[PDB]
């Protein structure tokens, strides 16, 4: 999906909890490449791509993280997932 478009999604929906690609609530579970491969469901076990796994967690929530399905458009979810994947894989946080 569109990483560049996802940056704005992120700014509007995700930065209060994940500023800097970090995690204010659960500090180990950051959006950096190493943490994502350790902790993010689906991605960590090899059964999902990073982008899909981010799309899933955004849509459905996890633990303390709210769900965004029904709050964000399908494109917005897809694009923010692409932004996370791009930031992480390219070490841009
Ligand atoms: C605070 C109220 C949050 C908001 C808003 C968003 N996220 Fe979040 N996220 C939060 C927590 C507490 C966690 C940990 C969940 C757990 O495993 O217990 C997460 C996790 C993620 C992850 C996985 C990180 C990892 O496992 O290392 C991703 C990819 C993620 N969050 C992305 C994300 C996006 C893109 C958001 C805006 C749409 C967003 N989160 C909101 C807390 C909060």
């Amino acid at each position: 999906a569109d990483a560049a478009a996802g940056a704005q999604v992120f700014a509007a929906n995700c930065a209060a909890c994940h500023a800097g690609g970090n995690n204010a609530v659960m500090p180990t579970k950051t959006l950096k490449a190493d943490a994502l491969k350790t902790y993010l469901a689906g991605y960590k076990d090899g059964s999902k791509s990073l982008e899909e796994a981010v799309a899933y967690v955004v849509t459905n929530g996890q633990g303390a993280m709210p769900a965004f399905g029904g709050r964000l458009s399908d494109a917005d979810i897809a694009n923010v997932a692409a932004y996370i994947a791009d930031q992480a894989e390219n070490n841009k946080w």
